[PDB]
């Protein structure tokens, strides 16, 4: 039993819909016409053909009045299929506005290719104007889009925590975890894109053996059936990894989303510095379908983490003459705990090569120890340069990593002698031609001297 129609009722109504950047289209299926104390319906000519059509659910006019919750959604789809299938035009509804429409029965769909934010396209809506509210009619109706908004994050997994930034020794692993939503669409939707693009900077080597573990809550997904993995080495050194999904296989797992577990190893080509820098990055991008019925309608979510490392050179000099540079002196570097680290050094050319033993001082008295995270390290003179005594104690250094208000590494760092060995002293940073920047520990050696005989 419909409510009574006021003598002051307007001839036109309105549809207000709120979704920024989006455009909706209203298709009038029935005109509402007043007779006595009720609204009667007569079909729109243009959409007359939808009625009693085989490949559209073959709906009659007398079938709309009685329809189930789902039978309405089905009806909506069919009607949408017809509109698209026969390239039917409609009225465009602008956002955040009162849209004046004729009284009747509408299908409303999101028809714009793009929209603000991350949300995918709204599902097709069936609305009438006016619509019943208690003992009256509401001629100014509102519709809130039927859509979802996906999220994406990338995190480094360090010590059972999730951080946007970290520090490691070259040769060690950086574990990555990606959390992402699985967007949902209507059922009559095809050619859905769900595709990750991960970019690792040259300092990171993707661990191809471990690979990707693709997971939705408890479900483990299968490579080459649910997704492909595509790894391409770039000319600049970076690695682009594309994980393209068969959306149909993850469709039913939207509740728990997608988790990606994978790792890289920080390599000898890493960014080594003590200034604020971009570091050794991992970028993840997710490209997904926005509106499944408008060609080339896609959106994009991005996130990124970075890993930093540091290093120091040793300038070996004479005790009395700091000007004199000592060659052939050999040094070992141990961390706190006594284990040997910094198994990478600079070439006589400027290339980063493996360091299989002690660091031997240049003809300019220099050796470099690369790929060290912040902490306390012990520099020990293993072999003295020809004609010199041996340092009786290690030169202890402590590297301190700069952090930001949020507690994230910035890539900047400082270093100091932390055991008070006066044989050592922090001098000017070494700037490599490849862009790297090293700390510089100058260490003095005492030359032997013979005493006069009669």
């Amino acid at each position: 039993m419909t409510p009574s129609i006021s003598k002051d009722a307007p001839i036109k109504g309105s549809i207000t819909i709120s979704k920024k950047g989006a455009t909706f289209t209203a298709y009038k299926l029935l005109d509402a016409i007043k007779s006595g104390d009720a609204y009667e319906y007569s079909v729109n000519s243009d959409l007359k053909d939808f009625f009693n059509n085989s490949n559209y659910g073959s709906y009659s006019q007398e079938s709309i009045q009685k329809l189930n919750g789902e039978q309405v959604k089905e009806f909506a789809i069919n009607l949408h299929k017809y509109i698209l299938e026969n390239k039917k035009s409609g009225q465009e509804l602008k956002d955040g506005q009162k849209n004046t429409v004729d009284l009747g029965y509408y299908l409303v769909t999101e028809t714009s290719s793009d929209s603000e934010g991350a949300a995918v396209a709204s599902t097709p809506i069936i609305v009438s104007v006016p619509q019943v509210s208690g003992d009256s009619w509401n001629y100014d109706v509102t519709i809130n889009p039927k859509d979802n908004t996906p999220i994406l994050e990338k995190n480094i997994v360090k010590e059972n925590q999730r951080v946007k930034t970290s520090s490691e020794n070259i040769g060690d692993v950086v574990k990555y975890e990606v959390k992402a939503s699985i967007p949902v669409y209507q059922k009559n939707a095809q050619n859905i894109m769900y595709k990750f693009t991960d970019t690792m900077s040259k300092g990171l080597t993707y661990d191809e053996k471990t690979g990707f573990k693709v997971t939705s809550g408890d479900k483990v997904f299968a490579k080459d059936t649910d997704y492909t993995v595509d790894v391409k080495k770039q000319e600049d050194g970076s690695t682009v990894i594309t994980i393209n999904f068969v959306y149909e296989n993850i469709k039913a797992y939207a509740e728990t989303g997608i988790t990606l577990n994978y790792q890289a190893t920080l390599n000898k080509d890493a960014v080594i510095s003590n200034k604020e820098n971009l570091g050794n990055t991992n970028n993840i991008q997710l490209d997904y379908t926005n509106n499944p019925h408008v060609k080339d309608s896609y959106k994009k979510l991005t996130d990124k983490v970075t890993t930093y490392t540091f290093g120091f050179g040793i300038t070996k000099v004479d005790s009395e003459l700091n000007s004199k540079l000592l060659q052939g002196a050999e040094f070992s570097v141990k961390d706190a705990g006594g284990k040997i680290v910094a198994k990478y050094t600079y070439d006589e050319k400027g290339q980063v090569v493996y360091l299989s033993g002690n660091g031997v001082t240049n003809s300019k008295g220099i050796t470099t120890f690369l790929g060290l995270k912040e902490g306390k390290y012990f520099i020990t003179e293993e072999v003295a340069p020809s004609g010199y005594s041996l340092l009786k104690n290690p030169v202890e250094v402590t590297i301190t990593a700069n952090k930001d208000e949020s507690g994230n590494y910035t890539g900047a760092a400082t270093i100091e002698i932390s055991n008070g060995n006066k044989a050592g002293q922090i001098i000017n940073d070494i700037s490599e031609k490849d862009g790297n920047i090293l700390f510089n520990v100058q260490i003095e050696n005492h030359a032997g001297f013979s005493l006069p005989s009669t």
